[PDB]
């Protein structure tokens, strides 16, 4: 039998002291609306959860957000996370703020409140995350290669126990911020409206007129005539028939693709999680908005 993470509830803690970490994220994300050119922090967040959960593998229950071990040099310099230091300078002050936290608790709550806070869906979300020492960090090498094709993404996220709707739903994600030529080779936003959460990942694939063409690092992307590119693991979305048809679904149901992505988010937030039947029930945590703050 593989490895065991049971979630164990900060001592003491309950909804309204996490509700009080979303709102000093969410706080700072307002704070912080100039970096990267007025896209924020928001999309880096979301890829800092991503990326924090994304090292999991199914077969033995290695890497996961459960450990939060970012933390540690070898997974912090795993070329696959240049850029992300970013989202962890961003959380220092929030964990200097809240310091009973756990790091996973606060990678992985950075990721949902960056979503919410950009009118994403919400993302149910629950604590137990607790540290684990540095020999329980995984290896570089786990998360996906941007320039590959459909059956390629969909054998990577197998290992994620993620299946074709997920997949499509979670690359939804791509409506959110740019890449950047010197932190992943790839440059240029992913659509028009950066740090605000939509299904237009779906309709600029099917609605506007993309290019193949090679960037200034020498890597193949898809340019749009509009000024947006799309990886080539983006586009396969749509040279897969099986993805096309989820594609267009998505792109014709933004409540569907809300709903679809909520789920597939806080699953892969939670894979290689086991919760005890007595823990808390997932927490819905309300915006800044729907505080009135
Ligand atoms: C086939 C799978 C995926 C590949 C190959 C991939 C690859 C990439 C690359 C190369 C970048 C640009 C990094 C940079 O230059 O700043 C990027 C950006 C981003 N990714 Fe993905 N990604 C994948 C799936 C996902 C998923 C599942 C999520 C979250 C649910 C996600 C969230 C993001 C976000 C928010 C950004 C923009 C971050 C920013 O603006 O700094 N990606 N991705
Ligand atoms: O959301 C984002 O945050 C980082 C930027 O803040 C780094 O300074 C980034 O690349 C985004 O698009």
């Amino acid at each position: 039998t593989p490895l065991v993470h049971v979630a164990s509830v900060e001592k003491g803690r309950s909804y309204e002291d996490f509700q009080k970490v979303y709102n000093a994220i969410a706080l700072k994300l307002r704070e912080d609306d100039e970096a990267d050119n007025y896209i924020g922090y928001g999309p880096v967040l979301v890829r800092l959860a991503w990326h924090t959960s994304g090292t999991w593998d199914k077969h033995d229950n290695t890497g996961g957000s459960y450990g939060g071990t970012y933390r540690f040099k070898k997974e912090f310099n795993d070329p696959s996370n240049a850029g992300l230091q970013n989202g962890f300078k961003f959380l220092e002050p929030i964990h200097k703020e809240f310091p009973w936290i756990s790091s996973g608790d606060l990678f992985s709550l950075g990721g949902v409140t960056a979503v919410q806070e950009m009118q994403g869906p919400k993302i149910p979300w629950r604590c137990g995350r607790v540290d684990t020492p540095e020999d329980t960090t995984p290896d570089n090498g786990r998360l996906p290669d941007a320039d590959k094709d459909a059956d390629y993404v969909r054998t990577f996220f197998q290992r994620l126990n993620m299946n074709d709707r997920e997949v499509v739903a979670l690359m939804g994600a791509h409506a959110l911020g740019k890449t950047h030529l010197k932190r992943s080779g790839y440059e240029g936003p992913f659509g028009a409206a950066n740090n605000v959460f939509t299904n237009e990942f779906y309709l600029n694939l099917l609605n506007e007129d993309w290019k193949l063409e090679k960037n200034d690092a020498n890597n193949e992307q898809w340019d749009s005539k509009s000024g947006y590119m799309m990886l080539p693991t983006d586009y396969s979305l749509i040279q897969d028939p099986k993805y096309l048809s989820i594609v267009k679904e998505y792109a014709n149901d933004q409540d569907r693709f809300f709903k679809d992505f909520s789920k597939a988010f806080e699953k892969l937030l939670e894979n290689g999680i086991t919760f005890p039947k007595d823990a808390p029930s997932p927490f819905i945590f309300k915006t800044l908005e729907e505080q009135g703050l």
